[PDB]
């Protein structure tokens, strides 16, 4: 029967789902300590499923409102909610914070039976670290000769509405339709799953210090929903609007939200376009249609910074105000401006897309034997393919990058060498030499204090470095550009100072 069973130690919640879903919540800790799906225990027996590494102690209550049951767990600065609807095999959740947890990240982890749920979806075993030996920190491993990490399960949040773990008789999915309280914008990615050897972990990292570019946001995180299937795969269309009737701290219902709608224009139409709104309270985003039209998700009222990207490259920024129950009409327009191009390596998309090892890097470590050589490599304009240009340069692996190009007599005037990047590590930034002319040494970028290129990530502050080349420095015939990564810091191999490339363009 749909309902709550009360004992001194626990509430047992029965969803009355057709294929059976019951779970046990500790009244002392709020840990989920048992999950029974289709007659089978799925919860790891030695450690609970919970926020963080457990709330430890919480004040727990459970109540039924019609066809809904709500479990509430209160701690000093965090309240955790679990909500179920009669007939649905889903644990809906939301997490209300008034301070960031002491660990400096906010996550939910389901620790589930890895014999029953060995697989990770959609990326497969690249985040399976079971039987692995650590090669970096305690989070990148060698399993046989293949590099593995929880991080290689990651996906851009704008594209991460569903991720799962599964076996041949059960599947468990996170369905994530509300990232408004997360940090780092639409292109932030984070750990999604990890079969680590004792259990298979399924996560939602609401926020973290993993290549974090923004401050944390307080308030209600989610809703998020954990769906239990036999062999089906659930749709991401899951109504959670019933949260409006359950006195959920921080919950702002549809009626309390407005929207922004309009058309973006001017950017590179061969790229996907994204519009992004943010302020200290909330962040939102949407893809535009091919015509540039967009409508934001339902937004909390307030004033927001509004950004228009082609790929992940920002072409315009504006400001807009939203009020409840109304649509603010707001267009946005811009384009990437350079000049008359002598050569261009890559595209202005805020990514290392097309470069050597870029596709591999999302799903394996740079030391993996399956990576192509990092270099030093010499890219000759007009002969080399883009996959011969390294996606990143590391002070102590493949420094420097050399570019050879031919110029005509009509191209020997003044020019600008533009070195666009995505993400730095340990102070890495470029210093360029063009023939016998040496550009100034830029200052160190802002330190994000996080590994990234070794953990399947590339979305940083997108620093761009221009070098002014005087007329008569380019010569008719062959020319040589050397890009060195400079930094006062040091490191072993891929932890040496480094940056990931976006695009290198020489224009007049
Ligand atoms: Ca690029």
């Amino acid at each position: 029967a749909f309902g709550i069973t009360t004992s001194s130690s626990a509430y047992v919640i029965d969803t009355n789902a057709p294929n059976q879903l019951k779970f046990t919540v500790s009244r002392s800790s709020c840990d989920i300590t048992s999950i029974i799906h289709y007659g089978t225990e799925l919860q790891y027996s030695s450690q609970g499923s919970h926020i963080g590494s457990g709330l430890g102690s919480a004040t727990v209550t459970a109540t039924q409102s019609g066809d809904y049951i709500k479990v509430t767990c209160v701690t000093d600065t965090l309240t955790q909610y679990m909500v179920v609807h009669n007939g649905d095999p889903i644990i809906h959740m939301a997490t209300y914070i008034t301070a960031e947890p002491s660990i400096g990240e906010l996550r939910f982890i389901a620790r589930l039976n890895s014999d029953l749920l060995p697989n990770e979806e959609p990326f497969g075993d690249v985040s399976t670290t079971a039987d692995g030996t650590a090669i970096e920190g305690s989070d990148v491993f060698l399993v046989g000769s293949e590099t593995r990490s929880a991080f290689y399960s990651s996906e851009r949040f704008i594209d991460d509405q569903r991720h799962c773990i599964a076996g041949d008789a059960h599947r468990v999915c996170m369905i994530l339709n509300q990232y408004e309280s997360s940090s780092g914008g639409p292109f932030h990615r984070d750990i999604n799953s990890n079969n680590g050897g004792s259990y298979n972990a399924l996560y939602w990292y609401m926020n973290s210090g993993h290549v974090q570019t923004e401050s944390y946001r307080m308030g209600l995180h989610g809703p998020y929903s954990m769906y239990f299937s036999r062999s089906g795969t659930p749709s991401t269309s899951i109504d959670t609007s019933f949260f409006a009737d359950l006195d959920i701290k921080g919950y702002v219902a549809a009626s309390g939200r407005g929207k922004v709608a309009g058309t973006a224009s001017g950017a590179d139409s061969s790229m996907d376009w994204v519009v992004h709104w943010y302020n200290d309270a909330a962040q939102y985003w949407t893809y535009t249609s091919s015509s540039g039209s967009f409508t934001s998700p339902a937004m909390k009222p307030g004033t927001y910074t509004m950004v228009y990207y082609q790929g992940e490259y920002a072409v315009a920024t504006s400001s807009v105000t939203v009020s409840a129950g109304s649509t603010t009409t707001k267009n946005i327009s811009g384009s990437v401006k350079t000049g008359t191009t002598i050569f261009k390596i890559g595209e202005w998309d805020g990514q290392p897309t097309g470069f050597r090892n870029a596709a591999n890097q999302l799903r394996m470590h740079p030391s993996d034997s399956r990576m192509s050589s990092w270099g030093p490599l010499t890219y000759t304009v007009g002969s080399s393919a883009l996959t011969d240009f390294p996606m990143a340069v590391f002070k102590s692996v493949n420094n420097p990058v050399t570019i050879k190009f031919t110029a005509t007599s009509a191209q020997t005037g003044a020019a600008t060498l533009r070195i666009g990047t995505t993400l730095s590590f340990a102070g890495g930034r470029p210093q360029a030499t063009i023939n016998s002319y040496t550009g100034s040494a830029p200052a160190a970028p802002t330190n994000l204090d996080s590994r990234g290129v070794t953990r399947g990530a590339y979305r940083g502050l997108g620093e761009v470095y221009d070098v002014s080349i005087p007329s008569g420095t380019i010569v008719a015939g062959t020319n040589t550009i050397t890009i060195n990564v400079i930094s006062g810091s040091s490191g072993d191999t891929y932890l040496s100072p480094n940056f990931i490339f976006d695009c290198v363009e020489l224009f007049q």
